[PDB]
């Protein structure tokens, strides 16, 4: 039986629930961490977010044209009407994405704001057979749809470097030397539960939106294909995590091109 | 005639527009400045937002009992269902006011929520007779309902020393800091001062609890009817400056700068 542990693991704070679900096993609703949709620091970061620093746009229109000086920032705006990524969107190098800021001319409703505007799909937290708690999409979700952000606590390298839980680590960019993290053991959202998958139904995309400090991207998942109702999400977690975890355990993807079995 | 020269100041960046319109004369809508929705800066204020300091609640309620450690910090919850000051409010010489935070176990739901959630009454940006441009509400006002926050630039004493226009200061009162609306701010840097104000600012705390930056909310302190100027009274830095410029024409008849 599929027993409802939590009708919303985020209390609200999304513009959806994600409601947590259990047909497995005796374990109620994950409580060993705080759910936050926004990142958060301990320790202070001092992401650089003088309004000055920011490069906007100076659009007459929706930012759809050519001349969107933020979309030039991402080589060309890449979301259509709906809020997708282009087909032409490289899924396998996806390029940096800045979004329209407070600084710019246009409007809130303008095309090159979609991670800002927070998640909308229908996920779901629940039980897998033997890969713990997992995330599925209670909907289709067309390719190139912004699925979820990964969010955590941001950390530093060096402190990454003395925890001593790292199976919720997602690693940001090295920008000249200086690297961070996104630690979601502690402090995260609905992204800290998925699951690693070789094939992935989503990829993480750097984006810019209220700074461009480039010491600091968001990570946010698009899906790579059409996700059909009741998959689960994947991203793969790439090669650190797998050269440190693949001493204690193996890939439970099933893909038949897992390369981590 | 009332023309319409913008439909909406904030750009979408609020929750309903605010336009702008001239009765008066021929100035077209301001724009010597950049809307903003919420607070900015430009040089770094380091304001502490380590989420371990943050003191929470760990209701299991809508935080309506006496238990929620947010309102014990706010001395009581002082909003009603409807998020309008309780009666009891000290208009005269208000509290913090300690919301509940993303750390806190509640909802975003909760009663002790209101400032977080933003601007929601119909204001209007208007040309004036005698005083430049203000604000009006376009409806009725209950009395004890959030109106608006003032946003501008934070800055430190240091650099409010500095800048020739103060016109557009509002004081976070050794070490004190500043907002400055005149570069950066919203619909709230065009209100005008009047000696019995129907706007009281209230010193609010939400995301971060760092002391030295209060967030200021205006709360209505009567009814405001529907067509009214907006108004809160600058305070006795503002007239001791500006006082030897020009004299006050909020005229009230308890006007105290005239
Ligand atoms: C994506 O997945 C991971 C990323 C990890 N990333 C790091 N760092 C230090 C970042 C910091 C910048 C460059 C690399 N460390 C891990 N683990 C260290 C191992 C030694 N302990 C004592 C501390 C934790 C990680 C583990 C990950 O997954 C198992
Ligand atoms: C609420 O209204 C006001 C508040 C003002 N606040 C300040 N400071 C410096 C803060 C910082 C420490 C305490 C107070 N200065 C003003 N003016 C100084 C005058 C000399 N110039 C060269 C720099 C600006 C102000 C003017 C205000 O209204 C006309
Ligand atoms: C970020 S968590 C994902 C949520 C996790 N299932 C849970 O219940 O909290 C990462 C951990 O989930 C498990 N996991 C995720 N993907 C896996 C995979 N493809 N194969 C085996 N274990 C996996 C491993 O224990 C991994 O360290
Ligand atoms: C923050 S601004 C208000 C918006 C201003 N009316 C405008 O057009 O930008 C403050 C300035 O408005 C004018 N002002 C505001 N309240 C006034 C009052 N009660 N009497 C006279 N002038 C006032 C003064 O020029 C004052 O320095
Ligand atoms: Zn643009
Ligand atoms: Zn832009
Ligand atoms: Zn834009
Ligand atoms: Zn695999
Ligand atoms: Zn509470
Ligand atoms: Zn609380
Ligand atoms: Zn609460
Ligand atoms: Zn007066």
């Amino acid at each position: 039986v599929e027993r409802i542990v939590s009708r919303d693991i985020a209390r609200g704070y999304e513009r959806i629930p994600i409601p947590c679900v259990n047909a497995v096993d005796s374990e109620p609703c994950p409580s060993n961490y705080k759910y936050v949709s926004q990142n958060c620091v301990t320790s202070p970061m001092n992401i650089d977010r003088n309004i000055t620093h920011l490069q906007y746009c100076v659009c007459i229109d929706d930012c759809s044209s050519s001349n969107c000086m933020c979309g030039q920032l991402s080589m060309r705006c890449w979301y259509d009407k709906d809020g997708r990524l282009l087909p032409e969107f490289n899924m396998a190098e996806p390029p940096l994405i800045f979004e329209c800021n407070h600084a710019c001319s246009c409007w809130r409703n303008c095309r090159n704001r979609v991670v800002q505007n927070g998640l909308r799909a229908r996920l779901q937290l629940y039980r897998t057979r033997d890969m713990g708690w997992g995330v599925r999409s209670l909907q289709d979700i067309p390719p190139g749809t912004f699925v979820c952000e990964y969010v955590g606590e941001l950390i530093s390298d060096s402190e990454a470097d003395v925890r001593e839980e790292d199976s919720y680590l997602f690693d940001l960019d090295n920008k000249d030397g200086e690297v961070y993290c996104i630690d979601a053991r502690f402090y995260g959202n609905v992204s800290r539960f998925i699951n690693h998958h070789c094939e992935p139904n989503l990829v993480p995309v750097r984006v810019f939106m209220a700074h461009q400090d480039l010491r600091f991207p968001r990570i946010a998942f698009f899906s790579t294909r059409l996700i059909e109702a009741g998959e689960q999400l994947g991203f793969d977690y790439g090669e650190r995590f797998w050269d440190i975890k693949g001493k204690l355990f193996s890939c439970r993807c099933g893909s038949p091109k897992c390369r981590h079995s």
